[PDB]
């Protein structure tokens, strides 16, 4: 027989979590929380522990030894582990757009809450309690916990604005209850309740623990800057300096500890992506999500024992009649409170931010759940009771009045948000996002059929039994109108979808980019009947404010400019480049599929003139800070690369391949790079018009001893969108090196066939095959941004042509932009990189035929004409000339009539058409790779 | 002013951590560990705040609440902490092969140290000090640090072999030591030390520490496996019941709690694997490690403190020549006893688990590193002591000489160690392995030029600089002789390892499965200048023991005989499996790459006889339970696929696309089918001779009305291993299709051209072209295992050629075959599926010639005749026959003589050959995306 000795605490802790992990297994598609069980389950150990007093031996020793907990320690404990990670865990790019939103229910409406509600108590409640204690009740009760709001919104079907705003709402509703909560318990203690002193009080609380969380967060994310590779060392990171943040601020400046814990979540949310490593930020998350959860389940258990006890002391507070008659008044006024905070808050919520239908403002109402935040202040109280200004009778009477409210929100209002939602038909999903569902269900049965098929032979094991694999994902399986114009943009933005898909697989974009650019498109996908409304939600995300300019002022250096430029341009920079490309290729892909058509064209004007804010602010990038793009895209391949390496190193890390002395240098290594660029933008020189000159394909690959000393005293190459460089028909001058830039070309005897993106990208020579033939100019080129550009005269190349080794590679230069220009249908779409391998390979020769030869165009080659005239064969005498291109009659064969050089070469997702895109040899396949035919 | 308020022990942890985190990272090359620094700040602070009394305000307040830490608590809260982890990343696979080599290290190891150290410091140390308190002291310095040395073994090149050997004696050292120390503390109090009740007190401690933890880990991991989707709740129910079973083993039974923690550490790394989702398993182990991280830097700064409050107390301990005078001969004698332990051990030693050399004995000692462990032990000694049985003065002793040791320990071992492995020449790496290593980092620079390729063009952020690209992964950049038959086995073994990494990445084989292949190939380049040596380092988890057999008596359910079948055979299976299909990949590979040789065929060879183990335990498993290999086929594939669709469902929720809810379901559902597969064996049927002829590519996809009705009333289909089906050269008698097996083909007149693998797999029909042209057998089948096969009469398959549309199928159910074997050297590495595609296409031109036409092979196609004779063109007058295969001159023109079937079709790592299978348009191609030539 012992009493009470401290190691029972450990048995409490083990108890408890046992009983919360298994609440939390039985009751999980139950519409009663686990916090309500263990909040019962507390309620009757402790019951039958003190009113009782049953000899529960060491579990009741335990149950005595936290009964006696401090109410500093308590909150001092508990309360970051509640909201560290609601704070982590927020998205700063979302939470940017309903600031407002949220801000008026943060602070005007926990004010009016807590007025409310201790009016309310204070006339009503008949405890003689005072107008301080009454607005103490009140404050701690206008509390609500995000751990059980978010558990609900994803129980059921929410949209992401309204489930954001209510995350938002319950986690700020917390930071200004607290301060709420703060100030009338100093008042409640010994404080006078004059204006300048609640003032001072005010400041030094909110002013001075947001800056407390604001500096620890500042040196943390600094520190974390420099650790390479550790994650044990960043999560306990996390773990320390919050609760040495709270303690600063608690004892040692007399603020809210909370608040500053609050704002340290905060400071990680929104400053620490960069800090963290992509591999410690999972763990770091499921570990605080954790400390949460622990945290959640001790409270509900120990504050249950602790209002058992209360109630079930002397038999009389359990036994009152104005103990449970008065709850249900206290649940009405706080229901009461929540509809007089929405109806005051609705004229102006509904004009800010996301704004706020009358079926959102029903679901704000009712989703107002009390958890562990209010039953730990409570708890609090009631560890502090028993005093002249509270007692033992009021902070009891205070800890079950919240336990009651928060077991009667948890029951009430969570099933009954279950109810509403169902019944306003806010959780039934949108007929065309009930479409890319079934695309991301129908591919992912075909990438388990690929997965079969790659293990299939295996003479060793055997054949595998497909009924059996197919068992186990049975939970995959169960036109479009083109003269619509309203299916047309739906397909259209799927296809914007799919890139942005494919540039999130292929690396080209973050996660945070990408999430942003697939809000946007799902936003656009509501208002789809009207016009393409998908830039709309990416502007607040895209801004260039004016008082960047004065950057270049002498007041800081330049080269300190460019760190602040690519920092603050940076993500706005890669959405307005992946927008951009996003509709390009979703351009292409609709006039691939649809063909010409009237409503496809519609639909690709359209988008061509909304991309128009985006390219003015790449533009805008461009004139203010030349650099900086450049800066980023380095940044974004580099960070790609190092992910990619990374990668790489796991799957090696996967495989007892090499020893782990030289694996964990390698991971060091990958993660310092990493980490190096991820802290700081690189740094890259800025060409002197001779680096462009040498990374051009044409330079340094072909001039032995060109123009080289006039490089470093030469013209500006700067040229403004809109500048025309030489205009269709023209003699030829010269050719146009292109080292950065976008120019567009057009023609009207080389006929825009099906051109929609008729532009030439960087590392491109332009004019080269006119000033070769003599031909006058087939189009003119105008600039469609900045374009940094050189001008070569004429004479020399046609100098330089005195080689013939020069030649073919002069001749393949040509081709490599005739191929853009007479054939745009099939070689526009193709990039410039992916072009050099088909000129560049054996097969593609530059050969020239002699007067009555014969060229053959093969079925799978197309031939292209540099000089001369061709005849085809079996076809009425129609010369054909200079330019032009063949194809295959299925005419396969020409006649060379004079002296002529011919070049012979050789021949994304499906979300845009998904329905539409999709013998006995076959059968016999079948049969040998799945024993039947599931396919 | 306050006095050590509760809320200070809240400070006190903070700045533990922060304390520990800087040191950490402030000490991560150096020689000095950050737990000395620890150590010494932790002594600082509590000279600063008792010897001197200094005002520490907060910080000194939690100082002195932490000292007043209950001897049963602490080791209650920080003992699990640190050695769940340890006891949890440990292999158990790796740890069976040297279980005998550290439990000589473990009982008998720690009993010869506790009685050396106590009878020494009895003899030696003049305190007056009892028996039982030398051996209480002996036994408490015993304890080995895993933490220590896991940190001190990847600082520096150790092997494989050692490292484990050392961490599971450490890991088993504490294990034991905590045992000794709890009986002779128990001997110290108040216990009569007669041999009645240390037999009894060992038994109860020993074996009910293990059986509690056994039982708690069954129990937990049966909970585990029902616990489908949700990582915080598996994470939390380690802590929940590791700190369970630690209460009801140290108050509830007597036992040692942490033993028990062990054991449950142990179990949870042996049977879970299935239990704990493979999302989970790295946060577990990071939230793990964290915990132990934490529990060290609190103990290691706590325990300062106390030494430095015992010490200097009342002037005397700490000025005492008799402590630091006796410190260095603890120290001595603590090396003298570990080296006493080595040496007795040594002559068993090296003939147990993986042998000792005198080098790896000589890393034994001064392997034996102290850390919180015996200052955990020593710290509850102090906080217990001032009684009768132990002094103040005696506690204060012990846990001041366990704090001096434990820094002497991690100061000078720690530098020996370094010193010695480098005199040794064991941290250098072996030449086979310096070759891997270049292989992967050669191969990272590949794949960083290729994502610099993916995101190459961009025209709207511009182009990438590839210099900054590569200044971040820099690091990545610094014959055979075939007449050796040294280095050609190592080809084939590196290739072996290839072919073992491309099974892992293609989720063929598990991550673990993997492991084991990959140690055993490295242990074989060790021994590549003898033979090959690669399936010793298998045979351990390969076994067959003749105890299976008895479960075909009556005792047991015929189907409970197949599970328990499948949990035992299920690692030695999928090991044989991918044995024996990496040495056939293996052996192609090295044929294609030497060509013919006689080394080459040495090393095949080799390989072909070594696999017969094997192929034996293989047909063992099909001999004794036909099921179980179909079962685990089916287990491997399923999971494969299911883990290709949980890395496709984490892709889509990197990209905001789908609905949280939707998205959510999908995930649950996938991770629910992966844990009810992990959980049980899937549940396969057997067929009837009936189901095996419709799953056959044959059958059902040809005959519209077989002899279905003898299907079900059958003989049995089951041939042993070596029996011939049909002669070579006799006459046609019918069709044998396969179905489960592997059947092997000699010929002569096909004379074996380069086949090295001539086997056919299941669903492949035999002897159809025979009995459809009437030529007599090409080869004589022999079946390898196993096999089930079923014989149809040449008469019904020449009914069922009546119709034309069953005849082109049945000429290409020939061709099938006819491939492999006329031609094997290319058609016998793909696998059946993959040669079906290449027949069932359009492209096969199964015409009948007509006599005097003309027969035309391009130069990517590959002719094949099915009747009749062809005659060459422009060649000698050499008349081909049937078979036989036409192959281009580059003869691309052939002559039909009579009625012919002719068909015209169309034409892995580089580990094995690393350093030797690695103009101006290429050039131009290379300078356009990096800018320059660097590739
Ligand atoms: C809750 C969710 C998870 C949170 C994770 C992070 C937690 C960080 C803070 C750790 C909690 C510290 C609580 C210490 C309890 C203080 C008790 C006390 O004042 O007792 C006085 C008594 C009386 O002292 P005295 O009488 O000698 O003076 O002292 C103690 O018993 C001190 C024990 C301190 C150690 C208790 C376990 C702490 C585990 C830390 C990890
Ligand atoms: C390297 C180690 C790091 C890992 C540590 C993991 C710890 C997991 C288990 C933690 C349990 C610690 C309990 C300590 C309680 C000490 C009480 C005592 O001695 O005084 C009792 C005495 C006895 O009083 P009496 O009069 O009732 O008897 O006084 C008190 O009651 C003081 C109040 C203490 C109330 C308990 C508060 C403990 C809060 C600590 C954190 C809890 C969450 C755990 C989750 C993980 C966070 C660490």
């Amino acid at each position: 027989k012992l009493e009470s000795s401290p190691v029972d605490a450990v048995l409490f802790v083990g108890m408890s979590l046992v009983l919360g992990i298994a609440s939390r297994h039985l009751l999980r598609g139950t519409r009663v929380p686990y916090t309500v069980a263990l909040l019962v389950i507390g309620i009757a150990l402790g019951s039958l522990e003190y009113g009782a007093k049953h000899n529960l031996g060491k579990i009741g020793h335990g149950i005595r030894i936290w009964n006696e907990i401090d109410p500093e320690l308590l909150l001092a404990v508990f309360l970051p582990a509640l909201l560290f990670e609601s704070s982590f865990s927020m998205e700063v790019h979302q939470i940017k757009r309903c600031l407002g939103q949220m801000v008026l229910l943060a602070v005007p409406g926990v004010l009016i809450s807590t007025a409310c509600l201790g009016s309310l108590v204070k006339v009503t409640f008949p405890y003689e309690w005072d107008w301080k204690t009454s607005l103490l009740l009140g404050g701690l009760l206008s509390a609500t916990d995000p751990v059980a709001v978010v558990a609900l919104l994803k129980e059921l079907g929410a949209s992401k604005k309204l489930s954001t705003i209510i995350e938002g709402e319950s986690l700020m509703n917390d930071g200004t209850a607290i301060v709420v909560f703060q100030l009338f318990l100093k008042m409640a203690m010994g404080q006078n309740s004059d204006w300048s002193s609640i003032i001072k009080f005010l400041l030094k609380v909110a002013l001075g623990a947001v800056g407390i969380g604001l500096a620890f967060g500042i040196a943390s994310v600094i520190w974390l800057k420099f650790i390479f590779n550790d994650t044990v060392i960043e999560i306990t990171l996390t773990i320390a300096v919050s609760y040495f943040a709270y303690y600063t601020a608690q004892e040692w400046a007399g603020a809210s500890g909370v608040l500053t814990v609050m704002t340290l979540g905060m400071f990680y949310a929104a400053f620490a992506r960069t800090a963290f490593k992509g591999d410690s930020q999972k763990s770091l998350h499921h570990f605080w999500e954790m400390v949460a959860y622990i945290a959640n389940t001790l409270i509900f258990i120990l504050s249950g024992v602790v209002i058992a006890e209360g109630i079930l002391d002397s038999d009389k507070i359990a036994y009152q009649g104005n103990s449970w008659r008065f709850l249900f008044l206290l649940y009405v006024y706080i229901q009461l409170s929540r509809v007089v905070v929405v109806g005051v808050l609705y004229p102006l919520l509904c004009r800010f931010g996301y704004g706020l239908d009358w079926k959102e403002s029903i679901i704000l109402v009712w989703s107002g759940l009390r958890g562990a935040v209010a039953l730990a202040l409570s708890l609090s109280v009631k560890q502090s009771s028993g005093n002249s200004h509270i007692s033992k009778e009021t902070g009891t009477l205070f800890l079950f009045f919240t336990g009651g409210i928060v077991f009667l929100t948890l029951i009430v209002n969570g099933s009954t948000t279950q109810f509403v939602l169902r019944l306003l038909r806010m959780d039934i999903l949108p007929a065309p996002k009930k479409r890319i569902l079934e695309y991301t269900k129908y591919e992912m049965l075909n990438k388990a059929l690929r997965a079969f098929q790659d293990l299939g032979d295996d003479e060793e094991l055997g054949p595998a039994d497909w009924p059996t694999v197919e068992s186990y994902i049975s939970s995959l399986k169960g036109s479009l109108d083109p003269k619509s114009l309203k299916d047309i943009r739906m397909r259209f933005l799927n296809g914007v979808q799919a890139t942005y898909w494919e540039m999130l697989d292929e690396g080209r974009i973050s996660e945070v980019t990408a999430n942003i650019l697939m809000q946007s498109v799902d936003e656009a996908l509501d208002q789809v009947s009207t016009t393409l409304c998908d830039w709309r939600g990416l502007k607040p995300h895209v801004n260039f404010p004016n008082y960047y300019n004065f950057l270049h002022s002498k007041v800081v250096p330049r080269k300190l400019v460019t760190y602040f430029a690519v920092e603050r341009l940076e993500s706005a920079c890669y959405i307005s480049a992946a927008f951009l490309r996003a509709h390009t290729i979703a351009r292409q892909q609709l006039y691939d599929f649809l063909g010409e058509s009237n409503i496809g064209s519609i639909v690709i004007n359209e988008s061509e003139k909304e991309g128009e804010e985006a390219k003015k602010f790449l533009e805008k990038v461009r004139s203010s800070f030349p650099q900086v793009l450049r800066v980023v895209k380095t940044k974004q391949v580099t960070y790609s690369v190092l992910n990619h390496l990374l990668g790489y190193i796991e799957n090696l890390e996967k495989v007892g391949l090499l020893e782990e002395k030289e694996i964990a240098h390698l991971h060091d290594a990958v993660q310092t790079g990493l980490k190096k660029l991820l802290r700081n933008p690189p740094i890259v020189k800025l060409p002197k018009l001779s680096d462009m000159i040498t990374s051009h394909p044409l330079s340094v690959a072909l001039p032995p001893a060109f123009c080289e000393p006039l490089k470093h005293s030469k013209k500006e190459p700067m040229k403004l969108r809109g500048v025309t460089l030489y205009k269709e028909g023209s003699k030829p001058t010269g050719v146009w090196l292109i080292f950065d830039g976008i120019v567009k070309w057009k023609s009207k005897i080389l006929s825009n066939n099906h051109s929609l993106h008729p532009t030439f990208s960087h590392g491109s020579t332009l004019g080269l095959y006119e000033v070769l033939t003599g031909k006058p100019y087939l189009c003119d080129l105008i600039t469609d941004s900045m374009v940094l550009c050189f001008f070569i005269d004429s004479e020399k190349i046609l100098s330089l042509q005195s080689d013939s080794t020069i030649d073919d590679f002069l001749w393949q230069e040509s081709a490599l932009v005739l191929l853009k220009l007479l054939r745009p249908q099939i070689f526009e779409s193709v990039a410039m990189q992916e072009l050099r391998a088909l000129v560049s390979t054996e097969s593609s020769k530059l050969t020239t035929y002699v007067t009555g030869e014969s060229i053959e165009i093969d079925c799978n080659s197309i031939g292209l004409l540099l000089e001369g005239f061709v005849k085809p064969v079996g076809i009425k005498e129609e010369l054909i000339s200079s330019p032009a291109a063949l194809s295959p009659s299925n005419a396969t064969q020409y006649i060379v009539e004079t002296r002529a050089r011919a070049i012979i070469f050789n021949i994304h997702r499906g979300l845009m058409s998904w329905p539409e895109n999709i013998s006995l040899s076959e059968r016999a396949m079948q049969l040998s790779i799945f024993g039947s035919m599931v396919n």
